[PDB]
């Protein structure tokens, strides 16, 4: 019947588990199915990266066009910009852009470097007011998703309120909110994920992310036509190391939380 | 024939009609599905409007960033980009990038009044030695998609060899060919298209397109791991008029020509 109902159905038939978080900046409600239990990022966790780096670019304006090398030892198992790049640079504003819009795991790589490691990412999270995130790891294997490891974890809850402040809110200036919502907006990676359970009209800025264990989530600002934006994630992660991933989980529990 | 037979029981299934051509530039081999039919275009026709204007630029050498006037009656029906430039102006270059990767129809009724209406896209198209593709309106009603209806329709055989040619060939200058690539790999739509049916290490830059009679289509330059390139080109239309998307079932079809 109700939107707690359908997700449990959803979740039952899915093989996994699922946790959601909508906040609908219209009244600031929430919905939330399983949204203080933790869940592996995977690549949802680069946007506080590429957000750090921004938040650096406030006081060090010229930071986003320092150029960065990239050499053959940095590719790791996904590089498709670095590798153009291999005995070359990248900018920090191309890293940013290739880890959010393309996925690249060796520019996520150069994120953490310039915040000294996984702690600088979550120290930068704890600046801005979030207590639960936590990055442990560099790229690839921040993204080995074994269940109960609190490795590289965050909640629903916990990752829609940080959306929130990022790119809604004032945690960043907003030169760097506005270009944190360019970069969303261009993600190449998401039309399956939250934007395929929702209406053709509305507007999305997501980042996706997969990993071991079927792990398939999506982080997404939602500009629904004629209406207030919204905040979503959604975290899907299965029993199995070699599971498949199941996007359309995540379109499915899209489309339940936005039908009313 | 065993691709045959999975792409007659994918397009069976279905319940629509399936137009697949795939070059593999490896070896110039092709796969081949009612590859010589006509289907609706929608969307996927803003490659050539996009690629006219891009011609046009190699003699026009400022033409890219000429502002053009965008008037709040220049809105269509899907303006993501361009209502947000309402009472000032876009670039051609802007404009260009709003049609391919954010599908946004007011941006391509302006590339096709640049070229001089949907005419000047059909001449170009002709000029690049494609016979059979034709534009005959403007958004929207060019995604009208009306069964044996020709207007703003090509064969998926014709735009797969066009789309080579202005991808990997010599249609383009090099420069404008570069430019159309990188403004395709940055398409924000098509992850649950052609790109759904592929490896996650392929690296792929595409057009997707809606319309009438559920029409789903997908043009594509294909980077597999470690592999020359492909072109594909997935068209799909439906009996109903007003039948859903099925952007999976493209995702399908993708499995089916790539899996060998």
């Amino acid at each position: 019947a109700d939107v707690q109902q359908k997700l449990a159905e959803l979740e039952r038939q899915s093989g996994g588990r699922l946790g959601v978080a909508l906040i609908n900046t219209a009244d600031n409600s929430q919905i939330l199915y399983r949204a203080d239990e933790r869940f592996p990022m995977c690549s949802t966790s680069k946007v506080m990266a590429a957000a750090a780096v921004l938040k650096q670019s406030e006081t060090q304006k010229q930071l986003l066009n320092q150029p960065v090398e990239i050499k053959p030892a940095d590719l790791v198992n996904y590089n498709p910009i670095a590798e153009k790049h291999v005995n070359g640079t990248m900018t920090l504003a191309e890293l940013s852009a290739a880890a959010l819009q393309y996925t690249d795991n060796t520019a996520m790589n150069k994120l953490i470097a310039q915040l000294g490691g996984p702690g600088g990412v979550t120290a930068f999270a704890r600046a801005i007011g979030d207590e639960t995130f936590r990055l442990d790891r560099t790229e690839p294997t921040l993204n080995t998703a074994i269940p109960g490891d609190p490795r590289d974890t965050t909640t629903p809850r916990a990752m829609a309120q940080t959306l929130r402040q990022l790119t809604l809110g004032h945690a960043l200036g907003e030169t760097q909110r506005a270009q944190l919502v360019t970069w969303l907006k261009g993600n190449t990676t998401g039309a399956a994920s939250i934007r395929a359970g929702l209406p053709a009209s509305w507007v999305v800025g997501d980042k996706t992310g997969s990993g071991g264990y079927g792990t398939t989530n999506d982080i997404a600002v939602i500009w629904p036509k004629d209406r207030a934006p919204l905040i979503l994630v959604t975290y899907f992660t299965q029993p199995q190391p070699k599971a498949e991933s199941r996007r359309d989980v995540l379109a499915s529990a899209a489309k339940i939380v936005t039908d009313g």
